[PDB]
């Protein structure tokens, strides 16, 4: 019960050891580090402070680094502030020039080969639109209708509406600062402005030089990123989708559709997913968030997001722990109220079916209808962890993993809660680990039910293929079951016939030696019967069966042993009785 | 293809003839006029506007009265501004007094009996909460603790988390508000602060004097409303949900679990919901909404509305036009990317299965898995309409009713466009009419499918029992049909052997008089058959039956008549041909 | 409840007057006149018989005409009795020979051109099987190891296991058959030994000729016939699967895997298929059929067989009305004892999902969902009887027929009842007729649900292509319906409050004037109310809301009119009131 998974936004307002404190107990999962801005000298502390904080309060929390990517810029202006008439026109120029209503330049020079005629070319975060009309190349100029009014400062940015943008997959400086979070065993890097598989594979093969093991997540901000979506996960670790950065390029009439449509993309591979920016930006001023985000963040959540992302909320806002309270209580809330066999319906239906993912379906189906209280999946990489997590299923998932690092990437995935445990390498010692861990962890106890699964043997592991369902023990007494039922009741040891005469409600399992004719009179009204001694036709088994009463014959001195008025759960299948509820 | 309503709220930037129709012709379906503010006199003005502009486009257009309410406010404040500190104590007083930091008093002089210790009390729509310390009844104070602070001017609002506030159904004011409604034949009451269903039969007793026929739509604002939601439809014609209203009383991260919970409900019983407030409100002062804003309406089309509502955005705000051109567009989004088998499938869960609804069920599964192009539902009432359109089926539904006013209560349930012909009485007439109201509704052509459904006789109709399939015309010629099959392809008519030789691709129909041995080796080459005379074993029937072409012989002329290279549709089962496209 | 149609066939101990109406009575739906023997004068006599004493019961009963076929046979064997020894060799000769254990001639001289070496050739229906050796055509004999012994009579049949065996479709014994069947207004024709589908249009060639319509049912004795069937049946109009002709080619072990498919086959196309042969052949000699016959003929019901034949039993038998007394018991029972919503799930699934069975699905549904008594299926030609019947629902099934002969051939199809009424032309007569005709057949009465369908307009009916739900009248009452639910129980008639005081169990609907104070305390304990005038918010209608007890008020002199102690059902919704039972 926590489920969907929170990344926070490092900066000014949440770099202190006392706020990532704060932070992480209002439910942080991973902190993002935006390489947009700052310095690495900046990066390196919050990176420590985080990384010691997580350790002294011991628990998971995954670093992420978002590279500020390419882009497009205005050269400076003339005065530093320009204006731009309603019904005018204005020449962007590919040689830098300073600034005019008229004469105006570009830091991307090749702005000229990806627009045409007719192509909108918006400027400042879409602040004012312009529309190409005639391009001559002769000047190396662009002729543009501006078509909505306003003014225009130096160092703004550019936007061409999808339009390849043929701009490389990352900047140097996105280089060095890639192989900065090698050097910090960074566990997730955001790419800016992707668009192609390319842009991805430039970061991985920086990635394989150092033989790395960072998951890259493409941020996809424009028509060309939606369009090859497929084609990017195929060669992606998860995806961030900035509705913010999204918004510029692509109206926000249709942002929506297209959230909805890549997160359920994602949800389909089992790559994990984080829906970003523009979530909580009220409580950067205020103290609570108002229903219009939190509406917009619980649809997050039911559209599939495994993480939800914030930004200025906790880096620059007024109010960085109130912000990740109520992000929690928003993914609480909205998880609560949402249909699990729906969901795990959906998913059966969505994602494919096939050897890989046998076993999360299985899994799932299982976990829903026996109502098992925790899945525990053994994992080296995480995969297993993953495989099961797409399928969505109510019970929580415990992410037993010997790898340290492999269990920050489980941080991010959905329902996913890690623990690093170290390797057993035989079958036997992963299950019973398996138990032990799960025991552990707090959250189930001896009733409970689990599934232990994993991909056996643990060395030629590639995919999961196993699972197995196991009762967290463990007998209290045992003997030969008569009939083939089970119920939980409250105990009454019963030495005489008088022994449970003026003092019976129905509601509670006797425990005798044997039954005489005086007890067959007292046994009817009970729940369950456990006698002392006796065979499968003796009067105890005999009036069990024929009652329909689920009983245990042959039990060791259950009289003295077994206690009174203690709560019980008989199962007259297996013969085993159980110390309080039980499966 | 449109699908979802739009009700827009009429006032001084939507009161022109010039503004009116841009609104019907952006796609207004419903016009609100809110009767919280305004004379009778402005209203009557905004009527007439209305309905001439409404008959001279030849658009249905139903009104909307949304009354004020029952409500609880502040007397009138020493100075007309007062403060509150944010630790201190103020008395609430039931008699009315001058406004001071300390005593205070409301209009409401029930109040004290209403609230307890403890309870919260939120003045100027939340702007600052009070809490009840103690209660004496001596006095008739509530003292109690100011808890955020903040200022307070004179006749401004209060509220009472619920709290049974005990308010009547409706004021005098609103009396002779639907008074003045039933005079000007409105369509609509949107009756405000609903809680009982005795707050709706006090509007629906008022209609019953006069025989109005007015449909009631509740507002539904606090927890009260909420916990009584089954009991309200039950007695109610639709439903609208006022977030923002219902944002004030219950906390906003709670408000989409709600209004989730009340459109299903809605949808359960086929009633007609608005989701309202807070929709595009950012397009008062911008010209286009933001991603929150799209996302925001786009999820209530998702939970399963019937109609959108606009507020200020169409009332007072610079951009009338924008803001429902938008929404629309919203709408066709929304609706575009959505799964209606999945949509099917849950309502057929959803929605009880009886009698009264076997027409609704078994029409929507036929019109998806055949394909039909429109579903036409004839009515008298709109029930009809409302059963067929509760199921959400892709087919446009077309209402087909000899009531004006019952065409504009169609006008807000979901996916129905309703049209106006004269009433007829026998099965055969309302079937023919359906057809030929269908087809000249320009939305169905000949190739087309159809489902027509009625409740009949029209007499004793009180529940929707019958449905026809109908294919929209109309067979260009007809013969002998051999073999069951069918294609779409161009035809080929052949008057010898060489008028098919040096010229022949596939994908075409060949038209001959009789089939020699030197027309077999072509036959196989083609789609389908049609040769002019002949018995079931001739030699034309034989080589479109053994090489499994669907032919039909005993044509008419066949050679002369049907044309040569235009594309057709053969039926071998029927042993009819086709126009174009047919099924 | 009767479903499964039963074939007889006549002969010497069923000719008489007095046992064709012992049969008829006992259930007989087709008599079947056996063209292997007899006469044509012995069978005009028959058919004679039938149509008198089946007009004189007013029942119909169809006559189905059994070509003898083509075959091969022994010439005359010398001393007209011949032995052959079980490891020898036989000669058989294509030109005639007088028999010996050597030499050994057949009336098919073309047999040695359709064998090979190592074909079997089985004699005298299997009784010895020979398998061929060496061929020369030289001397036109086939030499042959004799692998069976055993004796051998003069005019013998023989068999070859498929092998094409290539005679002729029909005899021309055959076309002289099927003439006198064209003169006599037979009903069917059973094809013999059909294999290809030429061997069927080589009938219906005849039939076109004199534009006779007689539906011609293929009888299915060998390999080439299992294999051709799905090229049989969409040249047929029907099939009979005859196992004991079938035995003789392919293996006993194989046969009950074969039944299933073709008699699945059939269902698929909803063609009605006859299980024939070995059904109770006991019967013959005793009064009672064994446990093995019963299984057997309970498992082609099963299969899902429309008709089941009887042979000698009914024929040449001691006891023909004991067989079809029996047979109808074993049908009633079989079909007792099954699950039609297993049956309509697997149909569904089955049969193709089409424009043409669109409504034979939706029906179905509809008939098993809402429980409705009977389907009234409105035909011309019969193809809207068939099409309700392949999904087979528990319902009966009334075809409504203006053709008396395409109402004998509706005698056959599963689970359809016929009944001759006179062509209506308008939709609305059709309607109505049906309704009528369903009550006037009995099974139908009041309370009952009826589902009418037809191809409508009657006319261009092609196919079956609308359905109405139709509550057999007619509301003894009515007023104005406050709630939505619906109650059978016993009425009350109470003047006075006193009227009910000291004898009220629930159970029963009261009906008074208005309701008081003094009422309002017995209400809640009643099942429903019906009070006499009043309106919406009258006392008696919010007594009715508020307990959830569905009301009826503003009923026209309640009190007087409706009677005491009569049962009775009021629906909410329609604000009607019943008879008895409703819906
Ligand atoms: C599933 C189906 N119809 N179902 C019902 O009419 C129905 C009525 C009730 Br009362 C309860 C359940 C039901 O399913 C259907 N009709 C088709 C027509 C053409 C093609 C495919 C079709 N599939």
């Amino acid at each position: 019960m926590r489920k969907t998974k929170i990344v926070c936004t490092i900066g000014p307002a949440s770099e202190s050891e006392e706020m990532i404190e704060k932070l992480i107990n209002a439910g942080m999962n991973v902190a993002r580090l935006n390489f947009s801005h700052g310095s690495h000298e900046e990066h390196k502390g919050r990176i420590d402070t985080i990384r010691k904080v997580a350790k002294r309060l011991d628990k998971i929390v995954a670093i992420l680094l978002d590279t500020k990517g390419p882009e497009i810029r205005t050269h400076n202006m003339k005065d530093g502030i320009i204006e731009l008439e309603r019904g005018n026109e204005v020449i962007v120029s590919m040689n830098e020039v300073e600034g005019t209503p008229e004469k105006f330049s570009v830091t991307y020079e090749n702005l000229i080969n990806d627009v045409q005629v007719g192509s909108y070319i918006l400027l400042d975060d879409g602040l004012i639109e312009l529309q190409v009309k005639d391009i001559d190349h002769a000047k190396k100029e662009v002729k543009c209708d501006i078509l909505n009014s306003g003014e225009l400062k130096n160092k703004k940015g550019v936007n061409l509406p999808g339009v390849r943008v043929s701009l490389p997959g990352i900047t140097e400086k996105d280089a060095e600062d890639i192989r900065f979070g090698i050097k910090e065993n960074v566990d997730f890097i955001a790419a800016s402005f992707v668009r192609r598989p390319s842009d991805v594979l430039e970061i991985r093969e920086i990635l394989e030089e150092q033989k790395a093991n960072i998951s890259v997540f493409p941020k996809i901000e424009n028509q060309e990123g939606i369009d090859n979506i497929e084609e990017i996960l195929e060669v992606s670790d998860g995806l961030m989708v900035a509705r913010g950065d999204m918004g510029v390029e692509i109206p926000p009439e249709k942002v929506p559709m297209v959230q909805k449509d890549l997160i359920r993309q994602c949800n389909k591979l089992g790559k994990p997913v984080i829906t970003a920016t523009q979530m909580l930006d009220s409580m950067q001023r205020n103290p609570r968030a108002t229903r219009a985000e939190a509406s917009d963040v619980a649809n997050a959540i039911y559209d599939g997001t495994d993480a939800v992302m914030l930004s200025g909320e906790t880096a620059a806002g007024l109010y960085p722990e109130e912000a990740v309270k109520t992000m929690r209580n928003i993914a609480v809330s909205a998880e609560a109220a949402q249909d699990y066999k729906k969901l795990l319906s959906d998913r059966t239906k969505l994602v494919e079916t096939s050897l890989v993912n046998a076993i999360g379906i299985s899994v799932a189906h299982t976990a829903l209808n026996l109502n098992v209280k925790a899945i525990v999946a053994a994992t080296e990489s995480g995969s297993t962890a993953r495989t099961i997590s797409k399928y969505r299923p109510h019970s929580d998932i415990i992410a037993v993993t010997p790898s340290e690092e492999t269990a920050r990437q489980c941080s991010i995935v959905w329902g996913v809660q890690p623990v690093v445990k170290k390797g057993r390498k035989s079958t036997d010692a992963l299950l019973n680990n398996a138990v032990a861990t799960a025991v552990e962890t707090g959250r189930v106890t001896n009733g409970d039910l689990i599934i232990i699964t994993a991909g056996v043997p643990t060395g030629e592991t590639g995919t999961t293929n196993m699972m197995k369902i196991h009762l967290v023990g463990d007998e209290i007494a045992n003997g030969q079951g008569i009939g083939r039922g089970s119920v939980v009741g409250t105990t009454l040891v019963a030495e005489t016939v008088k022994d449970l005469e003026g003092k019976d409600l129905s509601d509670k399992v006797i425990v005798t030696n044997s039954i005489d004719e005086t007890f067959v009179p007292y046994v009817e009204k009970a729940l369950g019967l456990i006698t002392e001694e006796n065979g499968i036709t003796s009067p105890s088994a005999i009036v069990g069966l024929e009652k329909g009463i689920p009983t245990v014959v042959g039990v060791e001195k259950a009289v003295k042993n077994i206690s009174n008025n203690v709560l019980v759960t008989i199962d007259a299948a297996q013969g085993k009785i159980f110390e309080g509820y039980a499966n």
